């Protein structure tokens, strides 16, 4: 009973998640997965900034209100060759990564590794955080609130 957390360097606070490395987060549960990071879905202002201190991932993700691909460097295969942050307009289906915001985090590039999940609950879940260095730290735990997301 295990779930892995792979998780990026913040750029103003905004960093990038992917529940076990595949599409497979609903919104409900992205919002509470950011919680259980002390964290909030970010704005789109907030993912400018994020973008203009150095975030781009080639992975759709939730923020407050869309889905969005941040792009600093033209590719084909990543949000169509667009730069900046790219909406996501036409999709069939519900389950993406995730972005999430911590405001305590340091103001421009941060790629130092997470080493915890502060606001997880008392739960029977394996949680590994996984650095993109591969350093990991694992506990014991839960965050999804809805049932449906269970
Ligand atoms: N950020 C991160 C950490 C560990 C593994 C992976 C990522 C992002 C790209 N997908 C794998």
């Amino acid at each position: 009973n295990q779930i892995d957390l792979n998780v990026t360097c913040r750029y103003a606070g905004v960093f990038h998640v992917e529940k076990n490395g595949r599409y497979s987060i609903s919104r409900t549960e992205a919002a509470d997965l950011c919680q259980a990071f002390n964290s909030t879905l970010p704005t789109m202002d907030q993912m400018k900034l994020a973008l203009s201190k150095g975030f781009e991932t080639c992975r759709y993700g939730f923020i407050e209100g869309n889905v969005v691909i941040p792009r600093i460097h033209p590719n084909a295969i990543c949000a169509a060759n667009h730069t900046g942050v790219y909406i996501l307009v036409t999709s069939n289906t519900s389950h993406y990564d995730t972005y999430c915001f911590n405001a305590s985090a340091p103001p421009e590039e941060d790629c130092t590794s997470v080493t915890d999940l502060p606001n997880s609950f008392d739960g029977p879940v394996t949680i590994t955080i996984v650095n993109r260095d591969g350093t990991r730290y694992s506990k014991k735990g839960e965050y999804r609130t809805h049932q449906e997301d269970i």
